[PDB]
């Protein structure tokens, strides 16, 4: 991310080893139970979205998310175990995050559950001069590991909508408030 990238190519996210995306992973009931039980202050629609760090033991409305993370992922990367460290982050329209790689204190395998509304995440590789985009939908799970987690940067653009292609038309879809829950372990 430094703009306008004419030397660069946009590739399918399927080319990035260690991206696994599961649409409609969480039932609506699970999403509503979670949202109902976040402190109301965290969900303010005004100004920049707030954030909350949680650590074991998590309450049931959070802790249940561990059950929707694929067992093969936890076996391969988390020594069969469940998440230890969780950040809940709200994004009001215009909020995002600059390109980064998650801190080395976390080791491999990062799980991100999405709530409330859809957004677009962009992966960047400066050395390859490549970009890739993924639409993170309400109720989805993103797993980031390996090449995705170490070689590439990820970001969420600071804007109020996203151009989204569907059924051959491209629309500007305004963003609504979004909440993510990021689940990690500590080395
Ligand atoms: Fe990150």
């Amino acid at each position: 991310y430094l703009d306008d990238f004419e030397n660069w190519t946009v590739v399918p996210v399927e080319t990035i080893e260690g991206i696994n995306y599961y649409p409609n992973c969480l039932p609506e009931s699970v999403q509503r139970n979670l949202i109902n039980n976040v402190p109301k202050e965290l969900l303010s629609i005004y100004g920049s979205g707030k954030q909350s760090h949680l650590y074991i033991p998590f309450p049931a409305h959070i802790n249940c998310l561990n059950d929707y993370i694929p067992s093969d992922f936890k076996q391969r990367l988390w020594k069969g175990q469940d998440a230890e460290a969780i950040i809940m982050q709200v994004y009001n329209p215009g909020d995002g995050i600059i390109p980064h790689k998650d801190l080395e204190m976390f080791g491999d395998g990062v799980a991100i559950f999405s709530f409330l509304s859809n957004t677009t995440m962009i992966f960047t590789h400066p050395e390859l001069k490549l970009k890739s985009k993924i639409r993170l939908e309400k109720g989805s799970l993103l797993l980031m590991s390996g090449t995705a987690r170490y070689d590439w940067f990820h970001e969420i653009p600071f804007r109020a909508g996203d151009w989204v292609m569907n059924d051959g038309e491209e629309k500007w879809v305004s963003r609504s408030q979004r909440l993510s829950v990021t689940m990690r372990r500590i080395i």
